């Protein structure tokens, strides 16, 4: 006699993904540009969530709520060129610019910092 039987092996994995998918129908699709055409040809949507409403009758908690300080700083009016480095006023431009130079004022008006 001489007869027999054997082969198990396996190998039925599934991949298969979709972008975009419809609502009414099971037919999805991979560019949105695709889906719409389908959308308005047959009439079927999207099923993405959907904001047609705005009317919120759910009650929010407590309203929100922040402080508003208010301070000024270094404030001057004038109406005469005068250096804030060292405090000098002028009668022309150049006096003040070739001042800003010849002392380097503008070039060292700030620092640190506090807070
Ligand atoms: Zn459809
Ligand atoms: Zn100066």
């Amino acid at each position: 006699g001489s007869s027999g039987s054997s082969g198990k092996l396996y190998g039925s994995i599934f991949t298969g993904a979709s972008k975009f998918r419809c609502k009414d129908c099971s037919a999805a699709y991979d560019t949105l540009v695709e889906l719409t055409v389908h959308m308005n040809e047959t009439g079927h949507y999207r099923d993405d969530n959907h904001e047609t409403d705005n009317n919120n009758p759910k009650r929010w908690s407590k309203p929100r709520k922040r402080s508003l300080l208010e301070m000024e700083g270094k404030e001057d009016a004038q109406k005469v060129l005068k250096c804030m480095y060292c405090g000098h006023s002028f009668e022309s431009l150049q006096d003040l610019s070739v001042h800003m130079i010849k002392t380097k004022h503008y070039q060292k008006v700030s620092g640190p910092s506090s807070g």
